[PDB]
């Protein structure tokens, strides 16, 4: 049990634009983390969309909602509602993941929505024990989203 903290997080999307996912958890792996990276790195350009992947081992007792705010908001991809950005935080002594829209995703992906594939893919994985499965098909019924309502590939400004 290590807590971390928003700059206890490698700022992937200062660098890392075309990975998009970031493990510390532990508990992803090489193989899942780039079939994933694939998936993020199809939306970064099919639908121009920052999604960011994150799992960390403990936030202790911080803020889960906050948290995700806190780190979308420094990376940029939540700067004060960003466009077309989406942050996704994982924490294992939580069990628990949370989503971040900007404003470019509202007419997209509502936070509701994005509560709701928590409980439609990442709960019933959780409950098996499933990591990485639960954060995969919620990264993917995200995607899917998107991939189903923009047909073509679509730039906001």
């Amino acid at each position: 049990m290590r807590v971390y903290k928003p700059e206890d997080v490698p700022n992937v999307q200062l660098a890392d634009s075309t990975r998009l996912v970031t493990d510390e958890a532990g508990l992803l792996s090489n193989a899942q983390e780039e079939v994933m990276n694939g998936r993020l790195r199809a939306i970064r350009s099919s639908h121009a969309v920052e999604f960011a992947v994150v799992t960390l081992p403990s936030i202790g007792d911080a803020p889960l909602e906050d948290f995700t705010l806190k780190l979308a908001r420094q990376w940029g991809v939540g700067n004060e509602k960003n466009n077309n950005g989406l942050l996704l935080v994982l924490v294992l002594d939580q069990r628990r993941v949370r989503f971040e829209t900007g404003y470019g995703l509202e007419g997209y992906l509502p936070d509701g929505l994005l509560s709701r594939i928590i409980h439609d893919r990442m709960i019933p994985h959780f409950r098996s024990g499933n990591y990485a499965e639960g954060l995969s098909e919620g990264v993917l019924a995200v995607q899917q989203v998107l991939d189903g309502s923009l047909e073509h590939h679509h730039h906001h400004h």
